[PDB]
């Protein structure tokens, strides 16, 4: 019993774009851009749509980088997050009522103000590795258990 989500990292040679979410799940943290996949929509089309809705940016080709399943204790549905990256975007990042994008130099990624799982898999993304992960959370701050492995095929 899992629900499909996407997550997109705009990762350029010296910087990455993150968004500070203003409300709802993950508010107050920097993260990639993403959300629920819709009926009749491919996962990649959903990732492209969410990048535009949340950041104002248009992406063409998205590259599969990982899959992470999240379990939140006490919540029945698992979150099956399909992670993508791109280095080629059009438009400039847009701040909205929901999201404040900002570019970060790679040595200044704000891990203390990101979801805690990012500290594990973001370094793989930065070295162009692909991965499958599973994180069991208690609330939004505590990783009870996890697994993470690099893969050749996402
Ligand atoms: N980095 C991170 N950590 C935990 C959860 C998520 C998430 C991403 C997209 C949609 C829903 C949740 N992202």
């Amino acid at each position: 019993a899992s629900r499909l989500y996407t997550l997109v990292l705009v990762l350029q040679p010296q910087r990455v774009l993150l968004g500070m979410k203003k409300r709802g799940a993950g508010a107050g943290r920097w993260n990639g851009f993403g959300g629920k996949v819709q009926e009749g929509e491919t996962i990649e089309d959903g990732a492209r749509r969410e990048l535009q809705e949340e950041s104002g940016l248009t992406v063409d080709a998205l590259h599969k980088v990982g899959q992470i399943v999240f379990e939140f204790v006490g919540e029945p549905e698992l979150m099956d997050v399909h992670v993508f990256c791109t280095d080629s975007i059009q438009g400039t990042p847009v701040e909205s009522d929901e999201m404040r994008p900002c570019w970060f130099q790679l040595d200044q990624i704000p891990f203390k103000d990101m979801w805690p799982d990012d500290s594990y898999w973001f370094p793989l993304l930065l070295q162009k590795k692909k991965f499958h992960g599973y994180f069991k959370f208690q609330g939004q701050d505590t990783i009870l258990d996890y697994t993470l492995r690099e893969v050749d095929t996402v």
